[PDB]
């Protein structure tokens, strides 16, 4: 079968851990505070910057997600896994359905 | 090969909320501040009705000061409330999502299911993939 | 005995079947009128709340206070009813698209002996021999 061996991965948990360890949200604070700082002082320009933090946080969102997907794929191919279901979509899994979360995290680049 | 089922975890969260009394626990617990608030709101209603029929005077100018004092009493009260019910709502939610999970596991070991996927994540399931929702509600404790 | 699994990208089908159907221009259209009235109602309302802060107290001030209190309650009841009209109409057209797409998902599945179609959303990885049926499903949507 094309889907013989299945696995689950905890995307939300990898997102969180990889964010913490890269600092992205610190970085995104630093990116912006000066422009908040010099505004809580000071306004259609609080909407030109509200739509900058969106576009950027999202952008940082995506880069982390694509780095984690790469990782899922390397671990799934390296262990001959055919499908990696997202954990948040799974209410139960047997041992025949391994959780690869920690293996995946270890490969994130 | 892996045997697979689905569970509707939205159509089940409300069924187990009723079944377990939690839905009504939360009800009983909040009805006091919810009566405090209704009372407070029609008191207002009727004061503002009064203000639509009062002449330029200082009686009216005053009922205006008191009704703009009541309007902030009913707003520190209405989101001390909305926040405390969303936050007990979360706890009651989190606590019984695990009742449900526990029931899902028992049902999956009963029926030899290796993977139970959430319904909202599936677009189609054949008759080889069982919807175990009703079986799960039966097992919830 | 192994169940045959495929994946379908619902968010893509939805946003493609939504375009082709014009539901979104149809909802903007259905509501831009009332949106505009409510906007104009708001800024004319602002103009009054401005001139009230401006006046010396007496006959005209209370007349203005009573005009505003009454417009505020008409506005609030109208914004409310526009929200529940938007929410519900969006809700319905959402459903209509869902149903039409699911019927397509069902026929392609039956036609290819598929047992479980997972939404791509929920899949972090799949081998290339587990089929993405988004395109076949799109072609069959009526």
């Amino acid at each position: 079968g094309a889907a013989d061996k299945i696995a689950i991965v905890n995307m939300g948990s990898l997102f969180q851990q990889v964010a913490q360890k890269t600092g992205v949200s610190n970085t995104l604070e630093n990116e912006f505070k000066g422009r908040a700082s010099e505004l809580q002082r000071m306004a259609q320009k609080a909407q030109a910057f509200e739509q900058d933090r969106a576009r950027r946080s999202n952008e940082e969102r995506g880069k982390l997600v694509t780095r984690i997907q790469t990782a899922v794929k390397s671990v799934a191919n390296s262990q001959d896994i055919d499908l990696v279901v997202d954990a948040n979509a799974v209410a139960y899994n047997s041992s025949d359905v391994k959780d690869i979360t920690a293996d995946v995290l270890k490969q994130v680049k």
